[PDB]
RNA sequence: GACGCAUAAAGAUGAGACGCGUUUUAGAGCUAGAAAUAGCAAGUUAAAAUAAGGCUAGUCCGUUAUCAACUUGAAAAAGUGGCACCGAGUCGGUGCUU
DNA sequence: CGTTTGTACTGCAGCG
DNA sequence: TCTCATCTTTATGCGTC
DNA sequence: TGCAGTACAAACG
């Protein structure tokens, strides 16, 4: 009467099995509804539920932000048009209309078809006179004539529409740069400031450096070889400070004005300049020189005097494009005329025609044309350009990602300065246009909604419509930025109405040091036993060395405290190993700035210091930090305030101020921190205080502490875990409804947790800085001597990757620079568009252009040749992983492939952990509802939580082998075995219920769970060869009850695993998502195209082509078809696509009449979602997949001897057993060689029954007969692929040894219009069978 | 089985920007030609759209999640389905019973 | 006698 | 691809219910 | 892994 439930929970499936107390799986007869005559079904209470994996919300977030950027960009253009409109009315009234409607064909355009000037001669002359928009922009920048207002608008609109990135702060000005001679201006400035006859007769300037990659070695050798300066400050120490940073934290060289720290032009370099402005302009040339150098790095324009450097570079690309194109055409004509059409006309290939008019990328074009240019004669210049990636460049390419907004801003400023004289309105609102360009909504303000968007936390000072000119006056940035952090920080889990403290807060750090320190035990020779510290001793320790050293080690504690204070010869310290996990880092940081230590020691200012830390943790805007901390002006020096506004803190703790220092025990009056600081002789820590009954903290916590779906909606985190948790709770609820509403005693849950030895644990969690140091010391670079770093800083992903690449780029043989890590990027080897993989094995830090050129592809094979040696050097220095090396050299082993795609992604295991961990507690709280006053919760239902290692070892040890590819019964079987072994362990070890039952309470731990399964074993083999004989019948021990009988229980289990009928049910999901695959196909004369706007006929404009069908609907109606049209009765599936689901559901009958159906019977409309199950002759089951394709739905019940033989025949040499066990398994394989032909007969019979792919069956049998003399291991590991032929799910394609049989998609939803429809309940037990033959 | 701290692996949710790509149109093709065509020369850029759209009209919102049937309820959500045994090719058979 | 339903076989999917 | 911010799962170590 | 396309051949009117 009593029973249990086992669950094997995964990401895309949940398994379930019900067992009685003798491990037998019960079975029952069930009623089946519907109009069919069949009235009862026998089903075994074991099965699996399968569903598509829950998708995460990143795929939605990316599209949503993209839609926001497009919405804001169109509004930028509308703002510019609104500024220009009153003047455009004078010169060309319909010009904005012609631009706006320019996508329409000529017959639909209301105005003249030529957009800009509106007549043929003006338009063609304009395109002759300015071939590209950059010609126009350079002309406007460097011309003083009144230009056409339409041309002005086009230049400004182009600049605003494509405005470059904002990653560079400040006023990086091309206008005060772009001429590299300013080294001479710097040296006469050095002549003015430095008086001991400084060098003015200089040699080679920084041009020789800007020719190649910027480097300290190159720079220093150039400066020494061309400038033997009297001071290394003058020749090196100043010029780097105008052009680079200084590596050490030590002071700079011998000072001229002040010897403090010097650095590159950082965000605080202006306050750094007090080393000269408070002492004495050389450092005024710093901005100019650095901007000129870095802009010369960005752009290949130095000699020209033009004020538009980006446009100069683009026009240079254009003219070199033209010259090299003419030369290439003439050359290919004069040597290879036969290749002329292939290169310059055939746009299907990667020739020049495909590179311009077709879709071939620049890298594909280069790899196509390089063999021709190498074969041909006279193309050395072109080949050199190709190796420099300059041959036939486009103006707008992927490389333009590195152009900053300041260059566009400088060009626009020059344009408006030029044209302010002729048009007054460009001088009146020049600031308005400039703000239209340069404005950007801050990341902490979010979408500017007005209470109708669930993502918006913005709050506003007035109800005005927000424009970029009044954003600062309208949006309350203070409250908005505060809410930007407060809306995501976790509440205190004990006190749910409190926000947690910053992790670097002073109260938190005092809590942590005292909590970790009040439990340390010391012992001396004199006294008897270890005891805790006294309160005064704790006070002395913190005030002596925890307030005066950033970290405290055991040796520091023992010599520095005990050997000098309360002097003892030697003391042993227990409770800490070598160094303390706690620290006072915030206090030390504020001691290095706030020189007044007694101010930090004071108590009345604790609220002030907490407010300071709260501000530094919340706000990171510089002005905002000043606005908030400005109330502390009278407390501190101005320079102190200057240093305080530089210290950024981040990260929030797990506790609240009220919990750690606010609530007081009414008997005593102390808080938690006070009890930690002094509690006499007991010295309880935080938990031991909050759980001590004698204190009011426990009751104050307890007193301070709808549907299941609504609780799930309350649960934060991933939206993917919700599907798994909700499905498994629904399955368990269905089982408890089936079994007479009696709750099971035991529920077994397969946790994916694991135990490891402590050596493997500390190896796999070793310090990241030590990981870097080992490889750096191995390959012998001086990078860590040059650039010190601490393991806390290495949490920066890019700094991590910089050190793992030994400072050098990986795809290109160029050194990186720490100071400009923003200019680089973190590249996935295997791209995001292919496979979700963010492991550090899959991240490489390269230059921006190389990553963006290497789009959605593994590294190119030329790159592989260039850097296979360096990657081998890193692997020998074990900075990279062997998996990282295999990814990096992927191009040699075939490149991208389905072998790479197929597998278990690292995300699914985290998904399994999260789902299963939530399911444990949700099942405990759902089942166990009988609270009590004697004890809080009566454990009516035990939720046993087994680790997967136990059940897997059970399978490996009793030959109940698991093979994934054969069928989907294995989920139900794993659930069944989990239930068996969990109940068996609880019955056999009632003294060991407490570590398995959820809700009761390291090398030893791993050994402890190795021996727990010994009682199942008949014999125990040790390393010494001894054996131990166990009794055939096991007993409970202290109670004497029989639990596990190795005679009959194994027979029962082996009987269950050979069961043929198991309830396999696939979830009937109504599809939702994007309306169609996003590729915009060109125009054709067909109606399968989807119009991408309501006004654009796809036969003229092209559109999307692959629609998703949300759910199919069965219709019975009349259609008007024939040579002479007549009404014909017809019954077929109609696809409802997602773009059109809402329009259907609003009015079904009218919609179907609009489709052309007549006499639709409204009652017979059956919504058939995806995966609906039909049943046909001989039990053939077909799963509906859309409205046209059907999926396979039967499952192969392969016998256990065959399954076990297949697994044992595979893995033939890696059996991991003793030689004798391997030999006996091998001999067993030898003496069942006939099982191969047996299994082939099984596949043949099953496929002829239900798969009905006779051609592929014949091909597979032919392959088997022509491969039947192959080795047995190869034969088994290739016959395991044939089960893809009968596997449940979508039709698929599979290869036997060489013969590749392909996909046989069943594309004919006519046979399922007469079948029997199976509406299956959530578990697969309760069915409803509608006979579709009798409808019509 | 929980929690604090430290180290670490792999992940998650939200925001602010860039670079492209695609589609249609603008960029007069010329020459011999009845021409079916072929020769020649051009080629790089721009506009607009970038889920159809929605209404509270916001410089907002629109791909995550929820979803057997049936009796119901606007829906949230709740209710509905005999048992023993003998057997096993996707479940059957026997016997009881409402 | 003329469609047009039927397999078969291939080919495709925006991105850094 | 870049920038900024938060939370989760787990293994080990120390201390606890 | 559904949908798209290109081809061809039955199979009814
Ligand atoms: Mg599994
Ligand atoms: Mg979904
Ligand atoms: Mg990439
Ligand atoms: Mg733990």
């Amino acid at each position: 009467k009593k029973y249990s439930i086992g669950l094997d929970i995964g990401t895309n499936s949940v398994g379930w099995a019900v067992i009685t107390d003798e491990y037998k799986v019960p079975s029952k007869k069930f009623k089946v509804l519907g109009n069919t005559d069949r009235h009862s079904i026998k089903k075994n209470l074991i099965g699996a539920l399968l569903f598509d994996s829950g998708e995460t919300a990143e795929a939605t977030r990316l599209k949503r932000t993209a839609r926001r950027r497009y919405t804001r960009r169109k509004n930028r253009i509308c703002y510019l048009q609104e500024i220009f409109s009153n003047e455009m009315a004078k010169v060309d009234d319909s010009f904005f209309h012609r631009l706006e409607e320019s996508f329409l064909v000529e017959e639909d355009k209301k105005h003249e078809r030529h957009p800009i000037f509106g007549n043929i001669v003006d338009e063609v002359a304009y395109h002759e006179k300015y071939p590209t928009i950059y010609h126009l922009r350079k002309k406007l920048v460097d011309s003083t004539d009144k230009a056409d207002l339409r041309l002005i608008y086009l230049a400004l609109a182009h600049m605003i529409k494509f405005r470059g990135h904002f990653l560079i702060e400040g006023d990086l000005n091309p206008d005060n740069s772009d001429v590299d001679k300013l080294f001479i201006q710097l040296v006469q400035t050095y002549n003015q400031l430095f008086e001991e006859n400084p060098i003015n007769a200089s040699g080679v300037d920084a041009k020789a450096i800007l020719s190649a990659r910027l480097s300290k070695s190159r720079r220093l050798e150039n400066l020494i070889a061309q400038l033997p300066g009297e001071k290394k400050n003058g020749l090196f120490g100043n010029l780097i400070a105008l052009s680079l940073g200084l590596t050490p934290n030590f002071k700079s060289n011998f000072d001229l004005a002040e010897d403090a720290k010097l650095q590159l032009s950082k965000d605080t370099y202006d306050d750094d300049l007090d080393n000269l402005l408070a002492q004495i302009d050389l450092f005024l040339a710093a901005k100019n020189l650095s901007d000129a150098i870095l802009l010369s790095d960005i752009l290949r324009v130095n000699t020209e005097i033009t004020k538009a450097p980006l446009s100069a570079s683009m026009i240079k690309r254009y003219d070199e494009h033209h010259q090299d194109l003419t030369l290439l055409k003439a050359l290919v004509r004069q040597q290879l005329p036969e290749k002329y059409k292939e290169i310059f006309f055939d746009q299907s290939k990667n020739g020049y025609a495909g590179y311009i008019d077709g879709g071939a990328s620049q890298e594909e074009f280069y790899k196509f044309i390089k063999p021709i240019l190498e074969k041909m004669d006279g193309t050395e210049e072109l080949l050199v350009k190709l190796n420099r990636e300059d041959l036939l460049r486009k103006q707008r390419t992927f490389d333009n990602g590195s152009i900053p907004h300041q260059i566009h801003l400088g060009e626009l400023h020059a344009i408006l300065r030029r044209q302010e004289d002729f048009y007054p309105f460009l001088k009146d609102n020049r600031e308005k246009i400039e703000k239209i360009l340069t404005f950007r909504i801050p990341y902490y303000v979010g979408p500017l909604a007005r209470g109708n968007s669930r993502f918006a936390w913005m709050t506003r000072k007035s109800e005005e419509t927000i424009t970029p000119w009044n954003f600062e006056e309208v949006v309350d940035k203070g409250a908005s930025a505060q809410s930007f952090i407060e809306r995501m920080t976790n509440f205190d889990k004990n006190l749910p109405n409190e926000k947690v403290l910053p992790k670097h807060s002073l109260l938190y750090e005092y809590f942590t040091v005292y909590n970790e320190l009040t439990k340390v035990k010391y012992v001396t020779e004199g006294m008897r036993k270890p005891a805790f510290l006294s309160g005064e001793q704790k006070k002395a320790i913190v005030d002596l060395l925890f307030k005066t050293n950033r970290k405290v080690t055991v040796k520091q504690l023992k010599e520095d405290y005990f050997k000098k204070i309360e002097c003892f010869d030697s003391v042993e310290i227990s409770g800490v190993e070598d160094r303390f996990n706690a620290s006072l880092g915030t206090y030390h940081d504020l001691l290095k700035i706030i020189k007044d230590k007694d101010f930090l020691d004071n108590e009345e200012n604790e609220d002030i210091l907490e407010d300071i830390v709260l501000t530094l943790t919340l706000f990171e805007d510089r002005e905002m930090i000043e606005e908030r901390l400005k109330t502390y002006a009278h407390l501190f020096d101005d320079k102190v305030m200057k240093q305080l506004k530089r210290r950024r803190y981040t990260g929030w703790g797990r506790l609240s101020r009220k919990l750690i220092n606010g609530i007081r025990d009414k008997q005593s009056g102390k808080t938690i921190l006070d009890f930690l600081k002094s509690d006499g002789f007991a010295n309880r820590n935080f938990m031991q205080l909050i759980h001590d009954d004698s204190l009011t903290f426990k009751e104050d916590i307890q007193k301070a502490q709808d549907s299941l779906h609504e609780h799930i909606a309350n649960l934060a985190g991933s939206p993917a875990i919700k599907k798994g948790i909700l499905q498994t709770v629904k399955v368990v609820d269905e089982l408890v409804k089936v079994m007479g509403r009696h709750k099971p005693e035991n529920i077994v849950i397969e946790m994916a947790r694991e135990n490891q030895t402590t050596q493997k644990g500390q190896k796999n969690s070793r310090e990241r800085m030590k990981r870097i140091e080992e490889g750096i010391k191995e390959l012998g670079s001086q990078i860590l001597k040059e650039h010190p770093v601490e393991n806390t800083q290495l949490q920066n992903e890019k700094l991590y990757l910089y050190y793992l690449q030994n400072g050098r780029d990986m795809y290109v043989d160029q050194e990186l620079d720490i100071n400009r890590l923003s200019d680089y990027d973190v590249d996935h080897i295997v791209p995001q568009s292919f496979l979700k993989d963010d492991s550090i094995d899959n991240k490489v830090l390269t230059r921006s252009d190389k990553n963006r050129g290497k789009s959605d592809n593994v590294p190119s094979e030329e790159v592989v040749k260039k850097m296979k040696n360096y990657w081998r050097q890193l692997l020998n220095a074990k900075l990279i992983t062997q998996r990282k090396f295999d990814n990096l050299t992927k191009a040699e082993r075939g490149g991208l492939s389905e072998l790479d795609k197929a597998g278990f992604i690292k995300r699914q295991l985290v998904e399994t952990r999260q789902i299963t961990k939530h399911v444990a507690q949700i099942l405990d709280s759902r089942m166990n509802t009988k609270y009590d006053e004697n004890d809080k919760l009566i454990r009516e239902v035990k939720v046993i939580t087994l680790k997967s290692k136990l059940v897997s070892d059970f399978r490996k040890d009793f030959q109940f082998y698991k093979v994934r590819e054969i069928n989907n019964y294995h989920h139900a079987h794993d659930a069944y075995l989990n239930a068996v072994v969990g109940t068996a362990l609880i019955k056999k070890y009632p003294k060991l219920e407490s570590e398995f039952v959820y809700g009761d309470y390291a090398t030893a731990k791993y050994f402890f769970y190795s021996n727990i399964m010994n009682f199942f074993k008949t014999e125990i083999t040790l390393a010494n060869g001894e054996i131990r004989k166990r009794p055939l019948i096991e007993t409970n021990g202290e109670t004497g009850e029989i639990v596990w009988d190795k005679g009959r229980d194994f027979a029962t289990v082996r009987k269950v695993l050979s069961m043929p009928q198991v309830n396999i049910v696939k979830k009937t999901e109504v599809q939702t998502g994007g309306f169609s695959k996003e590729s915009i196909l060109p125009k054709r004369n067909s109606d399968k195209l989807i119009a991408r706007k309501k006004d654009w006929d796809p036969k003229k404009y092209g559109g999307f082509l692959w629609p998703t069908v949300a759910y199919s609907v069965l219709v019975v109606a009349k259609v008007e078809k024939g040579k002479s049209k007549k009404l014909k009765s017809v019954k077929e599936l109609l696809g409802i696509t997602i773009m059109e689901r809402s329009s259907f559901e609003k009015n079904p009958i009218d919609f179907l009449e609009a489709k052309g159906y007549k006499e639709v019977k409204k009652d017979l409309i059956i919504k058939l979602p995806k995966y609906s199950l039909f049943e046909l002759e001989n039990g053939r089951k077909r799963m509906l997949a859309s409205a046209k394709q059907l999926q396979k739905g039967n499952e192969l019940a392969l016998p256990s001897k065959y399954v076990n033989f297949l697994y044992l025949a595979s893995h033939y040499e890696k059996l991991k057993g003793s030689p004798e066990d391997n030999e006996q398994k091998q001999l067993f394989v030898e003496q069942h060689k006939h099982y191969l032909d047996e299994i082939i007969e099984q596949i043949s019979e099953f496929s002829k029954r239900v798969i009905l792919a006779d051609a592929n069956l014949d091909k597979v049998l032919s392959a088997y007969n022509k491969h039947r003399d192959k080795p047995i291991r190869e034969q088994a590991e290739n016959i395991i692929h044939l089960f893809t032929l009968t596997n449940l799910g979508a039709p698929a394609a599979f290869k036997y040894f060489d013969t590749t049989i392909d996909r046989k998609q069943y594309r004919s939803t006519k046979e399922v219009l007469d079948a029997t429809l199976i509406h299956q309940s959530i578990t697969g037990l309760y069915e409803t069978r509608i006979d579709l033959s009798q409808l019509g």
